[PDB]
Protein backbone atom coordinates (compact mmCIF):
# COMPACT_ATOMS: atom_id res chain seq x y z
CA UNK A 1 0.00 0.00 0.00
CA UNK A 2 0.66 3.60 -0.36
CA UNK A 3 0.40 6.91 1.93
CA UNK A 4 1.49 10.14 1.35
CA UNK A 5 0.64 14.03 0.89
CA UNK A 6 -0.13 15.45 -2.60
CA UNK A 7 0.36 19.56 -2.39
CA UNK A 8 -1.75 21.36 -3.95
CA UNK A 9 1.02 23.89 -5.51
CA UNK A 10 2.97 21.03 -7.03
CA UNK A 11 2.35 21.09 -10.54
CA UNK A 12 3.96 18.08 -11.41
CA UNK A 13 1.90 15.93 -8.89
CA UNK A 14 3.26 12.83 -6.85
CA UNK A 15 4.39 9.84 -8.50
CA UNK A 16 3.52 6.80 -6.39
CA UNK A 17 5.04 3.60 -5.11
CA UNK A 18 1.56 2.02 -6.77
CA UNK A 19 2.35 0.90 -10.54
CA UNK A 20 -1.37 0.10 -11.74
CA UNK A 21 -0.82 -3.59 -13.73
CA UNK A 22 -3.83 -5.42 -16.28
CA UNK A 23 -6.50 -7.01 -13.66
CA UNK A 24 -5.58 -4.87 -10.35
CA UNK A 25 -8.53 -3.89 -7.99
CA UNK A 26 -7.54 -0.31 -6.32
CA UNK A 27 -9.25 1.04 -3.42
CA UNK A 28 -8.14 4.90 -2.83
CA UNK A 29 -9.16 7.22 0.12
CA UNK A 30 -8.34 11.22 0.51
CA UNK A 31 -8.55 13.73 3.24
CA UNK A 32 -7.62 17.03 3.81
CA UNK A 33 -8.32 20.61 3.14
CA UNK A 34 -6.91 22.46 0.23
CA UNK A 35 -6.50 25.83 -1.73
CA UNK A 36 -6.28 26.68 -5.75
CA UNK A 37 -5.50 30.03 -4.55
CA UNK A 38 -8.32 31.93 -1.76
CA UNK A 39 -8.37 31.80 1.73
CA UNK A 40 -10.74 29.34 1.79
CA UNK A 41 -9.95 25.65 1.53
CA UNK A 42 -11.66 22.85 -0.39
CA UNK A 43 -11.60 18.87 0.60
CA UNK A 44 -11.19 16.44 -2.09
CA UNK A 45 -14.17 17.03 -4.49
CA UNK A 46 -12.97 20.65 -4.81
CA UNK A 47 -15.06 23.88 -5.37
CA UNK A 48 -17.69 23.13 -6.78
CA UNK A 49 -18.82 26.76 -7.81
CA UNK A 50 -15.53 27.49 -9.31
CA UNK A 51 -15.76 27.72 -12.95
CA UNK A 52 -13.38 25.39 -15.51
CA UNK A 53 -10.89 27.70 -17.12
CA UNK A 54 -8.56 24.65 -18.52
CA UNK A 55 -8.13 22.31 -15.81
CA UNK A 56 -6.24 19.69 -16.13
CA UNK A 57 -8.88 17.43 -15.76
CA UNK A 58 -12.23 18.23 -16.94
CA UNK A 59 -14.19 16.08 -15.52
CA UNK A 60 -13.66 16.69 -11.61
CA UNK A 61 -13.92 19.96 -10.00
CA UNK A 62 -11.08 22.89 -9.55
CA UNK A 63 -9.31 21.71 -6.37
CA UNK A 64 -10.29 18.07 -6.50
CA UNK A 65 -7.73 15.54 -6.67
CA UNK A 66 -7.06 13.48 -10.11
CA UNK A 67 -4.47 11.05 -10.97
CA UNK A 68 -2.92 9.94 -14.10
CA UNK A 69 -1.78 6.06 -14.84
CA UNK A 70 1.59 5.68 -16.48
CA UNK A 71 0.63 7.72 -19.89
CA UNK A 72 -3.12 7.91 -19.28
CA UNK A 73 -5.44 11.45 -19.47
CA UNK A 74 -6.71 12.78 -16.12
CA UNK A 75 -8.96 10.57 -14.17
CA UNK A 76 -10.71 11.90 -11.35
CA UNK A 77 -10.33 10.38 -7.31
CA UNK A 78 -12.07 12.82 -5.76
CA UNK A 79 -12.26 11.75 -1.76
CA UNK A 80 -11.30 8.39 -3.50
CA UNK A 81 -12.20 5.00 -4.97
CA UNK A 82 -13.46 1.66 -4.18
CA UNK A 83 -12.62 -1.56 -5.74
CA UNK A 84 -12.20 0.34 -8.80
CA UNK A 85 -10.66 -1.02 -12.22
CA UNK A 86 -8.94 0.96 -14.92
CA UNK A 87 -10.17 1.44 -18.46
CA UNK A 88 -8.34 -1.67 -20.64
CA UNK A 89 -4.84 -0.74 -21.68
CA UNK A 90 -4.39 1.72 -18.89
CA UNK A 91 -1.14 1.01 -16.96
CA UNK A 92 1.78 2.36 -15.35
CA UNK A 93 2.86 4.26 -12.14
CA UNK A 94 -0.07 6.50 -9.95
CA UNK A 95 0.66 9.97 -10.38
CA UNK A 96 -1.74 12.27 -7.99
CA UNK A 97 -2.47 15.83 -8.26
CA UNK A 98 -4.41 19.02 -7.42
CA UNK A 99 -6.62 20.17 -10.22
CA UNK A 100 -5.27 23.32 -11.18
CA UNK A 101 -5.33 25.45 -14.34
CA UNK A 102 -0.96 24.66 -15.55
CA UNK A 103 0.96 27.76 -14.68
CA UNK A 104 -1.36 28.77 -11.75
CA UNK A 105 -0.52 26.42 -8.70
CA UNK A 106 2.20 28.67 -7.95
CA UNK A 107 -0.56 30.43 -4.98
CA UNK A 108 -2.04 27.28 -3.94
CA UNK A 109 -1.89 26.17 -0.35
CA UNK A 110 -2.66 22.98 2.01
CA UNK A 111 -2.57 19.47 0.61
CA UNK A 112 -4.61 15.78 0.91
CA UNK A 113 -3.83 12.79 3.12
CA UNK A 114 -3.86 9.97 0.47
CA UNK A 115 -3.92 6.08 0.78
CA UNK A 116 -3.62 3.72 -1.94
CA UNK A 117 -3.91 -0.23 -2.22
CA UNK A 118 -4.42 -3.27 -4.14
CA UNK A 119 -7.25 -5.49 -3.77
CA UNK A 120 -7.73 -9.20 -3.65
CA UNK A 121 -8.53 -10.13 -7.39
CA UNK B 1 -19.38 -4.97 0.81
CA UNK B 2 -21.81 -2.45 0.89
CA UNK B 3 -22.91 0.46 -1.10
CA UNK B 4 -25.98 2.82 -0.50
CA UNK B 5 -26.72 6.85 0.02
CA UNK B 6 -27.06 8.64 3.59
CA UNK B 7 -29.50 11.55 3.03
CA UNK B 8 -28.41 14.52 4.93
CA UNK B 9 -32.18 14.84 6.51
CA UNK B 10 -32.14 11.50 8.13
CA UNK B 11 -31.82 11.83 11.61
CA UNK B 12 -31.80 8.27 12.64
CA UNK B 13 -28.90 7.33 10.49
CA UNK B 14 -29.06 4.73 7.74
CA UNK B 15 -28.37 0.69 8.86
CA UNK B 16 -25.67 -0.70 6.50
CA UNK B 17 -25.39 -4.66 5.95
CA UNK B 18 -22.02 -4.48 7.36
CA UNK B 19 -21.81 -5.98 11.11
CA UNK B 20 -18.53 -4.87 12.57
CA UNK B 21 -16.96 -7.62 14.80
CA UNK B 22 -13.82 -7.34 16.84
CA UNK B 23 -10.69 -7.81 14.73
CA UNK B 24 -12.09 -6.35 11.33
CA UNK B 25 -10.54 -4.48 9.01
CA UNK B 26 -12.81 -1.57 7.37
CA UNK B 27 -12.17 0.62 4.84
CA UNK B 28 -15.30 3.37 3.63
CA UNK B 29 -15.66 5.75 1.03
CA UNK B 30 -17.99 8.56 1.10
CA UNK B 31 -18.15 10.73 -1.77
CA UNK B 32 -21.25 13.53 -2.95
CA UNK B 33 -22.74 17.05 -1.57
CA UNK B 34 -24.84 17.84 1.48
CA UNK B 35 -26.31 20.64 3.10
CA UNK B 36 -27.12 21.13 7.19
CA UNK B 37 -29.58 24.44 5.67
CA UNK B 38 -27.50 26.93 3.53
CA UNK B 39 -28.38 26.63 -0.65
CA UNK B 40 -24.73 25.90 -0.67
CA UNK B 41 -23.24 22.50 -0.06
CA UNK B 42 -20.32 20.75 1.33
CA UNK B 43 -18.50 17.14 1.01
CA UNK B 44 -18.45 14.38 3.69
CA UNK B 45 -15.73 16.12 5.83
CA UNK B 46 -18.75 19.15 6.03
CA UNK B 47 -17.87 23.27 6.78
CA UNK B 48 -14.79 23.76 8.33
CA UNK B 49 -16.03 27.25 9.12
CA UNK B 50 -19.55 26.33 10.99
CA UNK B 51 -19.44 26.44 14.99
CA UNK B 52 -20.42 23.22 16.73
CA UNK B 53 -23.94 24.42 18.19
CA UNK B 54 -24.79 20.93 19.89
CA UNK B 55 -23.66 18.40 16.94
CA UNK B 56 -24.15 14.51 17.31
CA UNK B 57 -20.20 13.88 16.76
CA UNK B 58 -18.39 17.21 18.32
CA UNK B 59 -15.02 15.29 16.65
CA UNK B 60 -16.39 16.10 12.95
CA UNK B 61 -17.86 19.74 11.36
CA UNK B 62 -21.31 20.21 11.00
CA UNK B 63 -22.54 18.35 7.49
CA UNK B 64 -19.33 15.48 7.99
CA UNK B 65 -20.51 11.88 7.46
CA UNK B 66 -20.10 10.10 10.96
CA UNK B 67 -21.28 6.82 12.17
CA UNK B 68 -22.32 4.21 15.31
CA UNK B 69 -21.31 1.04 15.33
CA UNK B 70 -23.43 -1.11 17.69
CA UNK B 71 -24.50 0.98 20.95
CA UNK B 72 -21.25 2.87 20.39
CA UNK B 73 -21.44 7.03 20.30
CA UNK B 74 -20.59 8.62 16.97
CA UNK B 75 -17.17 8.01 15.16
CA UNK B 76 -16.17 10.39 12.60
CA UNK B 77 -16.02 8.71 9.01
CA UNK B 78 -15.59 12.12 7.08
CA UNK B 79 -13.99 11.16 3.42
CA UNK B 80 -13.43 7.61 4.64
CA UNK B 81 -11.46 5.41 6.71
CA UNK B 82 -8.50 2.93 4.94
CA UNK B 83 -8.07 -0.59 6.38
CA UNK B 84 -9.64 0.76 9.84
CA UNK B 85 -9.56 -1.32 12.86
CA UNK B 86 -12.09 -0.03 15.76
CA UNK B 87 -11.28 0.30 19.58
CA UNK B 88 -11.87 -3.90 21.14
CA UNK B 89 -14.92 -2.04 23.03
CA UNK B 90 -17.04 -1.12 20.19
CA UNK B 91 -18.99 -3.98 17.69
CA UNK B 92 -22.23 -4.36 15.79
CA UNK B 93 -24.02 -2.73 12.99
CA UNK B 94 -22.99 0.27 11.40
CA UNK B 95 -25.46 3.04 10.88
CA UNK B 96 -23.87 6.10 8.91
CA UNK B 97 -25.66 9.08 10.05
CA UNK B 98 -25.04 12.89 8.53
CA UNK B 99 -23.25 15.23 11.34
CA UNK B 100 -25.89 17.97 12.48
CA UNK B 101 -27.66 19.60 15.80
CA UNK B 102 -30.66 16.79 16.95
CA UNK B 103 -33.91 18.62 15.85
CA UNK B 104 -32.49 20.26 13.25
CA UNK B 105 -32.42 17.45 10.31
CA UNK B 106 -35.61 18.83 8.48
CA UNK B 107 -34.06 21.53 6.40
CA UNK B 108 -30.80 19.02 5.31
CA UNK B 109 -30.34 18.13 1.92
CA UNK B 110 -28.74 15.85 -0.31
CA UNK B 111 -26.75 12.59 0.38
CA UNK B 112 -23.94 10.81 0.50
CA UNK B 113 -22.74 7.26 -1.20
CA UNK B 114 -20.95 5.31 0.79
CA UNK B 115 -18.85 1.95 0.27
CA UNK B 116 -18.03 0.08 2.80
CA UNK B 117 -16.18 -3.27 2.86
CA UNK B 118 -14.03 -6.01 4.88
CA UNK B 119 -10.38 -5.88 4.14
CA UNK B 120 -7.70 -9.26 5.04
CA UNK B 121 -7.13 -9.64 8.85
O1 LIG C 1 -12.48 5.53 -15.21
C1 LIG C 1 -13.05 6.51 -14.74
C2 LIG C 1 -13.75 6.49 -13.43
C3 LIG C 1 -13.51 7.56 -12.56
C4 LIG C 1 -14.17 7.66 -11.34
C5 LIG C 1 -15.07 6.68 -10.98
O2 LIG C 1 -15.70 6.82 -9.79
C6 LIG C 1 -15.34 5.62 -11.85
O3 LIG C 1 -16.27 4.66 -11.55
C7 LIG C 1 -14.70 5.54 -13.08
C8 LIG C 1 -12.90 7.79 -15.39
C9 LIG C 1 -13.71 8.91 -15.09
C10 LIG C 1 -13.51 10.12 -15.69
C11 LIG C 1 -12.43 10.25 -16.58
O4 LIG C 1 -12.15 11.43 -17.19
C12 LIG C 1 -11.62 9.18 -16.90
C13 LIG C 1 -11.84 7.97 -16.29
O5 LIG C 1 -11.04 6.94 -16.63
O1 LIG D 1 -13.49 4.92 18.79
C1 LIG D 1 -14.18 5.89 19.12
C2 LIG D 1 -15.38 5.64 19.98
C3 LIG D 1 -16.48 6.50 20.10
C4 LIG D 1 -17.57 6.18 20.90
C5 LIG D 1 -17.58 4.99 21.61
O2 LIG D 1 -18.57 4.53 22.41
C6 LIG D 1 -16.50 4.12 21.50
O3 LIG D 1 -16.62 2.98 22.24
C7 LIG D 1 -15.40 4.43 20.70
C8 LIG D 1 -13.84 7.26 18.57
C9 LIG D 1 -14.30 8.47 19.12
C10 LIG D 1 -13.98 9.70 18.61
C11 LIG D 1 -13.13 9.79 17.51
O4 LIG D 1 -12.87 11.07 17.09
C12 LIG D 1 -12.65 8.62 16.92
C13 LIG D 1 -13.01 7.37 17.44
O5 LIG D 1 -12.58 6.19 16.87
CA1 LIG E 1 -4.04 28.43 -8.40
CA1 LIG F 1 -30.04 21.51 9.57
Amino acid sequence: AWKGEVLANNEAGQVTSIIYNPGDVITIVAAGWASYGPTQKWGPQGDREHPDQGLICHDAFCGALVMKIGNSGTIPVNTGLFRWVAPNNVQGAITLIYNDVPGTYGNNSGSFSVNIGKDQS
